[PDB]
């Protein structure tokens, strides 16, 4: 059984790395292909920035937001890991689209918070999840405190299956116009932060786009999509590995990518 091999290999990683590994893979309609701990809650950390960008694109599509609107800010908006926000600080603003692209592709925290300020805060992010059919994912705080990942805390969490289904809804389920869907996919493909994680474990000919996260207390996550030839999939990987170094957590997620690949290729 290829799915048994998948389960067994993930459990071997868990045991040897002292880790918990949550995975869900779904088809474009949100039907389950495979998973592991798929309805266990994990901290979203930076992975929520992909759904945030989807919210922004939905508002742009609808006309309730403009992509080129200038969002002004001062140094108060600079928090840890805000590379683009820092570069644009002297100019005094970033546009909605510049901020969204920095949030997705650099995981820029300042840019994320700038968009959160604009779209109605964590409550509004959570409302968007509910609107697209996700009753599980919740944002409670801005960055970086939302990534605290205190054991047991249900704030700022999702499950692998809820998030994989949200990804499928955004990319394949008509949440966005064709133009906006294409743009967000290109942003995910061009992500600058995921070279050593999930996509490092996929075949080089698969089209892959993803959004990473790193949380306190050993969280390392990666969510997105892959196209294996003509077949499209949405995937969410959430891991917790307190005893590993940062490099080893990257490698753990890449290893999960290889386990996913073995399943897809062999089935
Ligand atoms: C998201 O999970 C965190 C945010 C909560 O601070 C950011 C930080 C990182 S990695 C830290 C250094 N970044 C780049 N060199 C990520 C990430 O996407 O892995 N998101
Ligand atoms: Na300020």
């Amino acid at each position: 059984s290829e799915k048994l091999t998948f389960k067994t290999d993930l459990e071997k990683l868990e045991r040897e790395k002292a880790a918990q590994i949550g995975v869900a893979i779904v088809d474009p309609q949100g039907e389950i292909v495979a998973g592991h701990r798929m309805a266990q809650r994990f901290a979203m950390c930076s992975t929520f920035k992909f759904p945030l960008a989807a919210l922004v694109f939905e508002r742009i599509d609808s006309g309730t937001e403009r992509g080129d609107r200038k969002l002004s800010y001062g140094p108060d908006m600079i928090v840890e890991w805000s590379p683009a926000t820092e570069r644009f600080l002297a100019s005094g603003h970033m546009t909605v689209l510049e901020a969204a692209q920095a949030a997705v592709q650099l995981s820029d925290n300042g840019a994320t918070n700038l968009l959160l300020r604009e779209i109605g805060g964590p409550a509004a992010m959570t409302q968007y999840f509910r609107k697209i059919g996700d009753s599980v994912s919740r944002l409670d705080r801005k960055e970086p405190e939302m990534s605290d990942n205190t054991p047991g805390d249900l704030r700022d969490t999702t499950t692998p299956i809820a998030m994989a289904r949200t990804v499928a809804k955004v990319l394949y389920g008509g949440a966005l116009t064709s133009t906006s869907t294409h743009t967000i996919e290109r942003w995910l493909i061009g992500n600058q932060t995921g070279d050593a994680t999930l996509r490092a474990g996929f075949p080089k000919d698969w089209v892959v786009g993803e959004k990473t996260g790193t949380c306190a207390n050993g969280g390392r996550n990666d969510i997105g999509f892959f196209k294996a030839q003509e077949r499209d999939y949405a995937v969410a990987v959430y891991t917790t590995a307190p005893k590993l170094s940062a490099v080893e957590r990257d490698e753990l997620v890449a290893s999960v990518g290889q386990v996913i690949t073995q399943l897809i290729l062999s089935t």
